[PDB]
C-alpha cells in the first residue's frame, strides 16, 4: 500500500549531549533513504529558548530537509522563546505572538498551535488562538487536517506531569469536534503516547533528548515509533 | 486523574535469549509497583509452539499475575499451537479451533480473537469467527470493549510484512464498525505502532524479543510504551 503522505514527527530536541544525540537521528533517517514530504518538530527546540541553540539547530536540520525535499514545520514548546525562535530560526521579526501557522502540503494540511504559555512550563490555548483555529477549519482541505501542537490535550499518567498539562482542554476539543483533523501530533512527554481526544488519534513521539515516523494512508494515519 | 482500568500490553515473546527478556521485564513491572486489571500478550507467546515453551511461559508468568491480582489473557499468534497452548497453558482440551474468548474485567469487555493461520504466518479471520464476534457485541458491556488479536488490521509500512498480514480487514470493519469497541490491541510488528481502523484506535505493542501500559480512562484510552 502506497501512503499518501510521509511525515517524519521528532519531539523535544532540547538544543543548548543533545547536539550529538539530534546529530546521527539525521544521518540515520538520510542512510534509511526516508523521503518524508514533510519533518514537524513538536516543541522544545531549545532547552533554554537559547539564540545560540536556534541558530545550531537551524545549521543542523535545514540542510538535511533541503536535501529530501521536505518541509520543515516547527513547533513552539513550553521551553522555547517565541520571539528567539522567530529570529534565529525562522529569519522572522520577532514578536511574543503564538507561533500559530497553517501549512498545505499538497490537499494536506498542517496546522500549527502554539500552546506554551511564556515563563512557564504548563499549556494553554487563548481565546484568540481558539477562534482562528475555528475559522480556518471551516474549510475543509482535500486530504483532511494534521494538528501539531507541544502540549497534548491527553491524560497525565504521571502526577509530576498534571502541573505542567495542557490546561482547558474541553475548548479545544469543541473546536476540534466534527472536522478534518485526522491526527494531533504533540510532544512534551518524553515517552511515547497514543490516546484518542475527542475521537482524533493524538499520537506523542518521545524525546530525542528516537522519534516517529507518519504514514497517511486515504482512510487512516499509521504511526510508528523509530528507536 | 484516575483511571477506570490499568491494562499492561505484552507481545511477541517467542519462547522455546527469549527467556530472561521476559524475565527481567516482570520484574521491572513488579519493582514499580504497578497493579494492572489484567495483563494482555497479543501472540507470538511460543516461537515455535513448543509445549516445553508454554510450560515455562506459565511458570514465569502466573506467579507474576496471581500476586498483582491481575487477570491474565493470553491470545493466539502466527508462530503458537493452539493445542499445545489450549493443553500446557490452559488447562484445556486440546483443539485446533480458533482461541476465541470473552472475558470482563468489572464493566470493561475484553474480547480474544485468534487471527493465526494453523501452519501459517498470515492471518485471517473466518466467517464463524464474525458470527461470533458479531452477536457478542450486540450486547454493549457498560464501559465497552477491548479488542486483543495478533494481526492488527492497519496498513503495512513494510513489504515483508505485506505476505504475512492479516487478510480481509473490510469483514472485521463491517462488523466492528458502531459497536462499543474502544481500542484494538495488537502484536506481530516488532515496532511500536498506532493507527486507526473503522475510527477505531489500534495499538500494536513491540516485541520483547519493552511493553505498553494502558490506561482506561471514562472517555479516552492511553497507551504509553515502557522501554
Ligand atoms: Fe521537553
Ligand atoms: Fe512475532
Ligand atoms: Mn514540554
Ligand atoms: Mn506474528
Amino acid at each position: 500500500p502506497r501512503p499518501d503522505y510521509v511525515l517524519l514527527h521528532i519531539s523535544d530536541t532540547h538544543l543548548i549531549d543533545a547536539d550529538d544525540r539530534l546529530g546521527e537521528l539525521l544521518e540515520q533517517l538520510n542512510q534509511s533513504g526516508l523521503r518524508p514530504d514533510a519533518i514537524v518538530f513538536t516543541g522544545d527546540l531549545a532547552d533554554k529558548g537559547e539564540p545560540a541553540a536556534y541558530r545550531k539547530l537551524r545549521g543542523l536540520v535545514e540542510p538535511f530537509a533541503a536535501q529530501l525535499g521536505a518541509e520543515l514545520v516547527w513547533v513552539m514548546g513550553a521551553h522555547d522563546d517565541r520571539a528567539e525562535l522567530r529570529k534565529f530560526l525562522l529569519d522572522e521579526a520577532p514578536s511574543m505572538a503564538p507561533l500559530d501557522r497553517v501549512c498545505m502540503i499538497d490537499g494536506l494540511r498542517i496546522i500549527v498551535l502554539d500552546t506554551s504559555v511564556p515563563g512557564h512550563h504548563h499549556g494553554e490555548i487563548r481565546a484568540s488562538q481558539l477562534g482562528w483555529l475555528a475559522e480556518e477549519l471551516a474549510t475543509p482541505a482535500p486530504d483532511g487536517t494534521i494538528l501539531a501542537l507541544h502540549h497534548p490535550p491527553i491524560p497525565s499518567v504521571l502526577d509530576m506531569a498534571v502541573t505542567v498539562e495542557l490546561r482547558d482542554q474541553a475548548a479545544l476539543g469543541r473546536v476540534l469536534r466534527g472536522t478534518d483533523v485526522r491526527a494531533i501530533l504533540a510532544g512534551h512527554l518524553h515517552y511515547s503516547t497514543n490516546a484518542t481526544f475527542v475521537g482524533i488519534p493524538v499520537s506523542v513521539a518521545s524525546a530525542t533528548c528516537g522519534c516517529n515516523l507518519v504514514h497517511v494512508y486515504p482512510d487512516t494515519v499509521v504511526h510508528s515509533v523509530i528507536p
